[PDB]
């Protein structure tokens, strides 16, 4: 449980923007994609639980982490399909080959389980924990933040998140269940510390839920990703947490009956990273053992 950045950034040009990146190693890669509102950051002290198994790769998103801010930028700004067409190319430009391991969490399992579906030849495993498995309702939502999630869907959003940062100063810290050190959570803020418009990938984020049918593009996303990984022979390892905060409730239940699947459970809620990573590192080493044995 360290507060050092693991390996060194590394930046490659994508459509104007300059897109920074972790890439460590040699070897068929283990790609780890963070969420709202994080960045690379979030898999410092589990990419390590891999080393010497494969090139380890985290890519921060437009906008986010060291990846540059897209301007002009506003409400009709950073949509899911904007970051996918970024993260496309980026994982394009990488030369990734046809044996990836998927790393996923939170936005990164939107992103991530959508490139396997339209990939699915090059993906050799899916790691996954407090994921966008499925569309859903507020109902499945966790109780403890879901007005505040359907506060930053409405007009309140933009002082909450653009004026206030509570995503990153508030919805983070208290789905994390120990304390951060102020380096941590420095490295957390550091993308986001102006005001305005630098704040708005982690507003636009939570408006693309697919909650109660809406917003209906991302809806149709992961109905498609639901049903293709549900039917999937592709391996998985579904990291499981308790309490947990999304994929808990039917969306677990869910989950538990996707195909070629093993499991663990560890202590976390939401950014369960940063309180078992050693235990969610291990079991990921462990998969990729399996699926690339030595
Ligand atoms: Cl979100
Ligand atoms: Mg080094
Ligand atoms: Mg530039
Ligand atoms: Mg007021």
């Amino acid at each position: 449980l360290g507060a050092k950045p693991f390996g060194e950034k590394k930046f490659i040009e994508i459509k104007g923007r300059r897109m920074a990146y972790i890439d460590e190693g040699t070897g068929d890669p283990i790609l780890f994609q963070h969420g709202n509102p994080t960045s690379s950051y979030l898999w410092r002290n589990i990419m390590p639980h891999c080393a010497g198994l494969g090139r380890l790769i985290a890519c921060d998103l437009i906008g986010m982490g060291d990846s540059d801010k897209l301007d002009p930028s506003g409400p009709e700004r950073y949509a899911y399909a904007e970051h996918r067409d970024y993260l496309d190319a980026l994982w394009e430009a990488l030369d990734l080959g046809d044996r990836v391991v998927l790393v996923v969490h939170d936005w990164g399992s939107a992103l991530g389980f959508d490139w396997a579906r339209r990939h699915r030849e090059r993906v050799q495993g899916i790691a996954y924990m407090e994921a966008i498995a499925m569309p859903i309702e507020w109902a499945d939502f966790p109780e403890q933040c879901r007005d505040l999630f359907q506060a930053f869907r409405s007009q309140a959003g933009e002082e909450l998140v653009l004026q206030d940062n509570v995503f990153v100063e508030q919805v983070l810290p208290g789905c994390i269940l120990r304390p951060l050190s102020e380096a941590e959570m420095a490295a957390y803020r550091e993308p986001f510390l102006a005001a305005g418009e630098a704040r708005r990938p982690t507003l636009s984020w939570p408006r693309q839920i697919p909650i109660a049918g809406t917003p209906a593009d991302v809806v149709a996303i992961a109905r498609d990703y639901a049903g293709w990984l549900s039917e999937s022979p592709i391996p998985k390892l579904f990291i499981n947490a308790e309490p947990g905060a999304l994929t808990t409730g039917r969306m677990r239940d869910f989950c538990r009956t996707w195909p070629n699947q093993t499991e663990i459970t560890v202590a976390g809620a939401h950014f369960i990273q940063e309180d078992s990573p050693d235990e969610i590192g291990a079991a990921i080493a462990a998969f990729v053992r399996r699926l690339r044995p030595a």
